[PDB]
């Protein structure tokens, strides 16, 4: 029904994966640190209400007739829907408010990768809010109302809707398929794996940036699939690209989805072989991405793909080595990375008096 | 997760309970071969029978010849039917092909220009449409993708629109959904149980003049942008006055409950409900079946938001046109703009397993 908002960690990372996403990047328009802090406090108060299924402020109706309602009202009658709201800070935020020396070293700028075709308008951003819920209207309402509360101090830079499974009809334990028709998420860090999260996802105090202890680092990549090209490939070609079969999702030479892969049986440039921790010095990621389908482009092709989200303890030892290793991935023929952003996701809101970013702003 | 029967005197997807998600595609025809088009309609019908029962198209998604592309693209494997309906319509432009000129229904009227229109011609019209509705977005995208694939070389996608959530109701026993302005939308519609009202207002009859269309309907689609910045600064009273219903309960002004009958004289003369009500339009009544959308940001710092308005009626000339003409003075016009338009003739149902989409026309 609901996911607790308070914790040592922000929710929406290790908590169960909800069916829908609305991810928004924002740019900050104010130069006034005090004004920004005030906004973070107001947003935290709103997030507390939103995640409990309550309207922001004094509500969506029943206030002064001559005043705009505090909540825009489109989630009235809906359930909390496991809403989580996760905030992150982009590198560009640290050029404001005297913060330059508090940028974490683990918040690294990404290199240019072969085949990148990044749209600058759907890249970057000073901050992000990841809204995940089982009902997309609950997520959209959250973003719309945060944006409204922030008007005059922040603007929306770019926005992405996404979907995974539909939980009402699909068992929780079934791996979702991506839009290439392959199971996606078999070998991942699970939110149950507390030690793996400590090793590979959460920032530790000894890593170098005390304010980020209990936070994580997020890489977002908007990855278009060339759907119509992929659908013309043979079944063999598709399986060869991944190193798993399409029906069961077993590694080649194995029988079951969850059988551990034998990498040498896969083609050298198969995706799974290149991305596996054993191929990358042990580098391991929490993937928490969502499929997207935005419509059709000017050529009549499906604008669809994977809005890839990865959480890690350090960008330099998580996404960067793994993505570097995908330079020769057979999958590259059928995908293009068209948007990118990185964010430092701070620690959790500890209790009712705490607020997003309090460890940074003080 | 249940299936909706595909066969019937009417196509499903009209009077059917409104499903959570939409994927609407308009296609243009690129073949001049009548036989080839008929063959496509039959292949599409066969595919639709599989898709709406939760089965893969053709010989399946895997287990075929390794050297051939799979017949089904595979991303719906393991998913329930999810109330998928597939509804086909034919646009006016179709009737310039295949010797069909004389068979264009009079009720398939071109819309006049309405004040305030700003129609994008690229995202308007279309020789044909497929409306895919389901409770699972993946199921809906799969259906459209596989239809388009089957149609390669004979049809191209002209434009598409995804709807993330419904803003309509054919089931008054169930909660009425809210649009992105925060109001309940669908209270006074036509219910799927109201057989007499469907015959009067929605289904084409033989006596209407076009025998091939008996049991079909006519569809108007309007893509409507919402000026949410403008709306969100309006007072509660202004918002409620725009509609003639309160925001919280959605009761007619003065009254206590949603489903109490409107008393039109208590509404402002330019209130939406007052101008749209059948009693204000010589009895004209529509079946509204639209969905909300958001397609990113608008590039000016704000979320994009709108409503993909769909209405079914027995005759465009006696349904949508009178009512929209009467909305020329609507208070709602301050907050919306129509930016895409199409009309379609939705043929009768597929009677049984030997029938096919468009068989009464061809
Ligand atoms: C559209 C783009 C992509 C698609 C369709 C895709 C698909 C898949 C699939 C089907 C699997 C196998 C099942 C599983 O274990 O999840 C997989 C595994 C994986 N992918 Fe990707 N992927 C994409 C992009 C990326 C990117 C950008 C990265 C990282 C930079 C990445 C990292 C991984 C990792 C780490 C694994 C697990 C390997 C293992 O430990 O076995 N993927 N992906
Ligand atoms: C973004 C655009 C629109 C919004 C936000 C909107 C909103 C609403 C709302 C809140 C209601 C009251 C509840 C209900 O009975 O459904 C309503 C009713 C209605 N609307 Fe709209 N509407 C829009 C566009 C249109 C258009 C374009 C038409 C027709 C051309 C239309 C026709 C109707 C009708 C027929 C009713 C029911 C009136 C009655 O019989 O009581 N609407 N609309």
């Amino acid at each position: 029904s609901a996911v607790p908002f308070h914790g040592a960690h922000q929710a929406g990372i290790a908590t169960p994966v909800q069916d829908r996403l609305h991810f928004a990047a924002f740019d900050v328009t104010t130069e006034d640190r005090a004004a920004f802090v005030a906004l973070l406090k107001e947003w935290t108060a709103a997030a507390r209400r939103l995640t409990a299924g309550h309207a922001v402020g004094e509500g969506a109706y029943g206030g002064l007739p001559e005043a705009p309602p505090d909540d825009t009202g489109e989630a009235l009658g809906l359930k909390p829907s496991r809403l989580t709201l996760t905030i992150g800070f982009g590198p560009s935020l640290f050029t404001r408010f005297g913060l330059a020396d508090l940028r974490p070293e683990a918040l690294a700028d990404l290199p240019k990768f072969p085949g990148d075709n990044l749209d600058r308008a759907r890249s970057g951003g000073d901050l992000c809010v990841q809204a995940c819920a089982d009902d997309p209207q609950v997520a959209v309402h959250a973003i719309r109302n945060l944006a409204r509360i922030g008007f005059g101090k922040v603007v929306v830079r770019w926005s992405q809707l996404g979907f995974g499974k539909t939980s009402s009809t699909t068992p929780d334990k079934q791996t979702p398929r991506n839009l290439l028709g392959f199971k996606d998420g078999t070998r991942n860090i699970a939110g149950t794996e507390k030690d793996r999260l400590d090793r590979f996802v959460w920032a530790a105090e000894k890593d170098g940036t005390p304010w980020m202890t209990g936070g994580s680092y997020l890489v977002a990549r908007r990855i278009r699939m060339h759907i119509e090209t992929w659908d013309r490939a043979s079944l063999q070609e598709q399986e060869d690209v991944f190193g798993r079969d399409k029906g069961e999702g077993a590694p080649v030479g194995k029988a079951k989805e969850r059988d551990e892969p034998f990498l040498k049986a896969m083609k050298p440039d198969a995706h799974v072989r290149l991305a596996h921790p054993d191929s990358n010095g042990g580098a391991t990621l929490l993937r928490r991405g969502y499929s997207f389908t935005d419509g059709t482009d000017g050529l009549g092709r499906l604008d669809a793909g994977l809005f890839f989200l990865a959480y890690q303890r350090d960008i330099r030892t998580g996404f960067v080595p793994v993505q570097r290793n995908l330079a020769t991935d057979a999958l590259n023929e059928f995908i293009q990375h068209v948007g990118s952003a990185v964010f430092a996701v701070p620690p959790g809101v500890r209790d009712a008096d705490d607020w997003w970013g309090s460890t940074l702003f003080g």
